[PDB]
């Protein structure tokens, strides 16, 4: 129920331990003033520090004049901060505005068309996004809500997506969660602690080439709808096959224990794990925050569920791109489908109460 | 941790609000009366095992390599979470199995009212499972796997995930606030009031129909919120919409939240005002609904609101009367009922050889 500090070298959001609930919105900018956006940055700033303190928005949610319309919406009164982190990224659109063409990193690279891709345009991209993420779907929501109603007139939601329950883990001396499918999803990730991995794998330097960008990250968002009734009619082996890992204790195939290190050879040349792995892509690795979710039925008597996918790494081209470039054969891909998709660059933290969101870019 | 399976009544109806729901409606594709009691009973001892936290069947792993595995493996590792399962029966499953003569009065059909929008596509339902658990997983393990058990004999017709409080962070003392901000449930019949349960919820053999003895009717409305209007509303017209005020959650004129409202002290189109029960008849409710964020539109907008359920020993005197008296209220500036069911929700399994609908099967 505690807090996570809100000001560093990083943004909060990546490297800490992954909150039970995700409210993902992306956002349109509707304004042609640089200036007008800055002053938004500033003040949704303003507005995170009291939202990842558990503190209501601008003068707060009651007690002021009668005839306005309160500050705060209020209906996170009462409740913890909820481990709220909100985590800021600009999309490639974005730099096509205010001026922004030659700030643009290199690093931001736009994906290439994947095999199966059936992305839907509406539900993809985006010139910015916040992740909230919380115990608490409850402060996520208001969180979002806030931010939304402060930028009124200067951004508009384009898609959102909320993730009821995690599939990732930056901690691993905690249980592993399950996704959807009934498998351990996050054994090999990279953990907030390894300081080293993370600079190597994760956070952007100075001498990358974009100076603005030094202490951020990259994200990319995939939504991935899994094809449940498929899955869940096929036998043990088969589940077990696709992955590498038994399901039971999350083991490498042919090991005791789920934290065991895999041995490739041993598994399917098409295992998704062998496939995903550091060894196969010249050392790609990945930081994965990714959430579950599910929307309703699909209106074929079925219900609807999926995974939607988050990475951070330090540039683009030598993590998501390979790494998915080398799962063209994955026997996973019999199952899901990519259905969404956006990049977005995930500038440095906010180092003081005096600094605000996209100060090194602005 | 666990909250039994077994009872008078199911559970899930008087026993404590847990965190979250996942809420699904079910159409039965078969004619065949046998099969869809073999359903019901395998659903039953499916239900035995999820509601204390073990696997279905044979489990999730383990088994025969060449076979699809019992089940499907996601809620492994986690705890019960106060999971419990209520089902009930649509007024269209009557119409199959020679069941029409068996359809309670009081499972009445509702009236059209003032501004409704349902989608029929999440609408009424031959049948409902109501499963309520601490952590949402759980809960969507179970509707999960009972769809699977029950492929081929019924299929999902609409489902709605929801939120309420979040214990491990919250005092179970503390009313949660819905999303317009304001306290939701002060006066509401509680799971200890076992007469006002007796009065107003459990039907009773003498209501007309003994199959139903011990049960209760429920109404399930899909209410969408327009946040974005709600939210330039000014304090004044929030709390004038209720008759309470936004940060404690007193009646208009009173100091404390569970100060007895005055009711000639609010507006005479509050919503407090028209649903309290003394300007209904003394019709009273249970109300068990949860919050829900589904995500934004087409227009951009904030798709949430309230999926409400109200529990009633029959539907002509609780919900009925009472939805009736809102036509005026000022809260329907705010709000548009976009989705509607009914079912009626059998009594509780008695024993480990009980099932579920063996009083009307
Ligand atoms: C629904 C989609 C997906 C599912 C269900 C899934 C599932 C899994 C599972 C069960 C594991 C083994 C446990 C672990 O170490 O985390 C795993 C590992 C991994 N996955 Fe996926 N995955 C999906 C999509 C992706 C995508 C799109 C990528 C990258 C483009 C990816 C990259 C990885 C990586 C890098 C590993 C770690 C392998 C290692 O280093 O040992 N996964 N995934
Ligand atoms: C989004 C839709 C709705 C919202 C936000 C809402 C909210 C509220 C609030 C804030 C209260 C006062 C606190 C409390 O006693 O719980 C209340 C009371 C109540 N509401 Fe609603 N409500 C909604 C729809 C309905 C509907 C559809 C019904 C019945 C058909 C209903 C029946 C009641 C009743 C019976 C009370 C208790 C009044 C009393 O005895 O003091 N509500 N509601």
């Amino acid at each position: 129920g505690s807090a996570v500090p809100f000001h560093g070298a990083h943004q909060a959001g990546i490297a800490t331990p992954v909150q039970d609930r995700l409210h993902f919105a992306a956002f349109d900018v509707t304004t042609e003033d640089r200036a007008a956006f800055v002053a938004l940055l500033k003040e949704w700033t303003a507005a995170a520090r009291r939202l990842t303190a558990g503190h209501a928005v601008g003068e707060g949610a009651y007690g002021g004049l009668p005839e306005a319309p309160p500050d705060d919406t209020g209906e996170a009164l009462g409740l913890k901060p909820s481990r709220l982190t909100l985590t800021i990224g600009f999309g490639p659109s974005l730099f096509t505005r205010f001026g922004l063409a030659d700030l643009r990193p290199e690093a931001l690279a736009d994906l290439p068309k994947f095999p199966g891709d059936n992305l839907d345009r509406a539900r993809s991209g985006g010139d910015l996004c916040v992740q909230a993420c919380a115990d608490d779907p409850q402060v996520a929501v208001h969180a979002i809500r806030n931010l939304a109603r402060i930028g009124f007139g200067k951004v508009v939601v384009r898609w959102s997506q909320l993730g009821f329950g995690k599939t990732s883990s930056t901690t691993p001396d905690k249980q592993t969660p399950r996704n959807l499918l009934g498998f351990k999803d996050g054994t090999r990730n990279i953990a907030g602690t390894e300081k080293d991995r993370l600079d190597r794998f994760v956070w952007a330097a100075e001498k990358d080439g974009t100076p603005w960008m030094t202490g951020g990250s990259y994200l990319v968002a995939r939504r991935i709808r899994m094809h449940i009734e498929t899955w869940d009619r096929a036998s043990l082996q088969e589940q077990e096959d696709v992955f590498g890992r038994d399901k039971g204790e999350g083991a490498p195939v042919g090991k005791a224990k789920e934290r065991d290190e895999p041995f490739l050879k041993a598994m399917k040349p098409d295992a998704h794990v062998r496939l995903a792995h550091p060894d196969s892509n010249g050392g790609a690795t990945l930081l994965r925050r990714g959430y579950s979710f599910t929307d309703g039925t699909d209106g074929l008597g079925r219900l609807d569920a999926g995974l939607f996918f988050l990475a951070y790494q330090r540039d683009i081209r030598t993590g998501f791109v390979p790494v998915q470039r080398n799962l063209a054969t994955d026997a996973l891909n019999e199952y899901i489908q990519h259905v969404g998709s956006a990049v977005f660059a995930v500038p440095p933290g906010v180092r003081d109460a005096d600094d605000w969101w996209g100060s090194t870019l602005f």
